[PDB]
């Protein structure tokens, strides 16, 4: 029974959590133009994507589903078995989700039109090719993180964890966002795409978490042998 | 006896916290108009305000009075009885601390004159139906981690939690903050509008935060059943 | 043998605190003038001071000298008994510390002359009276931290406190800051006033602290009864 | 065998770390000139560098290799023996890693091109002989903090050292910075110079790291008698 207030738990939350982030952001640029957000001053934003899963996931399932992104999920399946995991699920969970995000958004925020948007939150790019490295190395050490985390024991009562795990994304936003908005997680990209979207990118995107996390099991193993 | 000093504790710190969060906010814009502040750097802002609450909560009663909003305490009695709960004075409290937080401001705080005013921190709005929502979305978190954190075991010696959720109810601020100012507590509200208040809004603020608290406790209780 | 390295352990520390302190700050209004630094973006400037202690506390002596303030201590001694209580000694370490402290800076930083200083970090002021009672309420809460995380159990293996207490600390600053610079400790003046200390402010500071951290152990006292 | 994976798991790190490091501040400076990085918002860059390593060090080998510098190592041979300190390895992987690290960049990033670089990440310099102890003062409670995290206890569960660490390596930054880039890493300064690299300064950087650490063990030791 739980497997399924599970997804739910991520079904929602996801939604909550993408949508402050998306709030912030477009929190910033908005009134009248040339005034403080010309180009809104980055880490606060940084803060929002960042702190926020830390508290989602110190609220939300604990041993089970906390997260929000399927990256770590593969991360996770790889071992032995697929009788259970069906964590597909948790995929379509955070995609469903993420469109009732971006959608909920829309609603409220509908005054921010300038050649208006609330834009590709990511691929965008004044780049070519290196968009493409740079966040599949950030999330590699977010799984590695969300693994080493945990090894021995399971869920917190100081919960460090989390608050850790939190901040650690929010390391991966500090950089991502430049060159091609921040990029650690699946989700993120749908919800923002669903209006117009023009790049092969922010799929080359998942791939790209997969195989940061890919690697990122695969060097988290060798480590020492389960 | 411990319920007396529990409100003051609360009566005093709430206080303590709003003249803070309203003493940085105002920090900020001072000194002669365009030179730093035409419109101030927000997450300081969120960070007073974020920061604030973990300390003070930290420091303050623990087991009982430690917060600083009406929102969290109705999560909690949402159980069985209202016999011990008259935690309906716990909000006067919140109220008018707030009054002697906002008014000793003024005090000191008596030179920041443009067309001057240490204004409404929230209900100002250059939209219209959009600013109910956002803040209804983010207590909705702060109320689930303020309870989640408190299941099974009650309070810190190794202090997670109140830093925790400090810097949780930052999240709110840091998004909360634009559109119309952070709002996460009924009493931040009362003592800014204490001069002329103009809005229908920062009550139907009020509202929010409970039911964003009420489908809170009701979703953070289907979780698993008490 | 240790009151001895304990003061030392002080003198030292809290040497190097100040510097990075007046480090940073002077850090940033530096290369010429007028392009990033007409007036420093502040929460950083509160982070080196803020984390900047909580490092300095989690290393130094523990049960015993680890603070770098002269309102801690007494509120410490407040109690029944100074048969041991010589920590008048502590203040005079803290205030030495403090003046090779700034004065190492003069020594290096010595290419920072417009109308050249690196400033009374603190009582400056566009203000009047304003400026007495703003520090005296931020110290209230530290005092107050800095007890509360002692009652019952001392020294750490988890961290917490100092980490707490540090950004706790840093809570002071981001508001202390704008009006007259950051006051929550005797020291910081002294090193600042060693060149041309014109306010008669700087030290109504001092009982400021004291006074804050007067009240502030006794309403800590009446909490519970010790 | 763990010696091994011991060194290619900072080998790698250590990389990724100053990947990104190099990566945010970069990150900031670039679409066209006069925008928003006409000279970039220091702390976040602070942030990269400064959360960055607690998570990396969160995740990486344990009671061995986590760090990423020289200082801390040699800091730890203070003691009665070197039959098995060949902790020398330690800095080639540290130094090979860092190539890769700045290597792999100018690979994606690669249009940065005004009088174009991704420059020195430190020894610039519009200063003389000042650059040099600035950061010697630094690492000196690095170091500190990195042994005192170890006395009595290794490894956690609570996590806090780790994220205490990270944080406290921020501080040097947030400081370290503007004079002449951060400065408290060996590794960090081949990767920045490979390509030309003009200051005698880099490397009195790195005995200045050795010297801040190497008053840094014996303060330490003194503190109480091993």
């Amino acid at each position: 029974k739980l497997f399924w207030r599970a997804v739910v738990a991520e079904f929602l939350a996801t939604t909550l959590f993408v949508f402050i982030s998306i709030g912030s952001a477009l929190g910033f640029k908005y009134p009248v133009g040339n005034n403080q957000t010309a180009v809104q001053d980055n880490v606060k934003v940084s803060l929002a994507f960042g702190l926020s899963i830390a508290t989602l996931a110190q609220s939300v399932g604990h041993i089970s589903g906390a997260h929000l992104n399927p990256a770590v999920t593969l991360g996770l399946l790889l071992s032995c078995q697929i009788s259970i995991f069906r964590a597909l699920m948790y995929i379509i969970a955070q995609c469903v989700g993420a469109i009732v995000a971006t959608a909920i958004l829309s609603g409220i925020t509908s005054s921010l039109t300038g050649n208006s948007l609330g834009r590709n939150d990511l691929a965008d790019g004044v780049n070519s090719g290196q968009g493409l490295g740079i966040e599949i190395i950030g999330t590699l050490q977010l799984v590695l993180c969300v693994l080493a985390t945990t090894d021995r024991r399971r869920r917190d009562l100081g919960g460090s964890a989390p608050l850790a795990i939190g901040l650690s994304v929010a390391l991966g936003h500090l950089l991502a966002i430049d060159y091609t908005g921040c990029g650690i997680n699946p989700a993120r990209s749908f919800g923002s795409a669903v209006i117009t979207h023009n790049f092969s990118n922010h799929w080359i995107f998942w791939v790209g978490p997969f195989i940061g996390g890919a690697l990122a099991v695969l060097i988290y193993d060798f480590i020492l042998a389960p």
